């Protein structure tokens, strides 16, 4: 399933996307597509991934 | 969800580890811990997760 991304910084968490399905890095930062199709790109760094728990953590750069 | 993680060379796919649940970059590389408690460490990249697909897709170096 479907995972919801966030920004981390510090303990801070905000929701960047959810159901994110598709995770694509690129020149221009981190691609996201979700179950929608909508799509978002941040340039950030995969903190983890904690895929049963449904998070992706990125961290801006 | 859990999703296995395939490591791809060239136009190649090979099953590096089933049900990953954690992926944590570190300076030696992607650490994977699966459903089973199993770890791998990797030197990788990430070219693209297909989280609906469950596939985390890895190319080396």
């Amino acid at each position: 399933c479907e995972a919801s991304a966030f920004i981390v910084n510090g303990d801070k968490e905000e929701l960047f996307l959810e159901r994110v399905d598709k995770l694509i890095p690129t020149e221009e930062g981190l691609l996201l597509e979700n179950i929608f199709g909508q799509r978002k790109v941040i340039k950030a760094k995969i903190k983890r991934l904690e895929l049963v728990d449904h998070r992706i953590l990125l961290e801006r750069e």
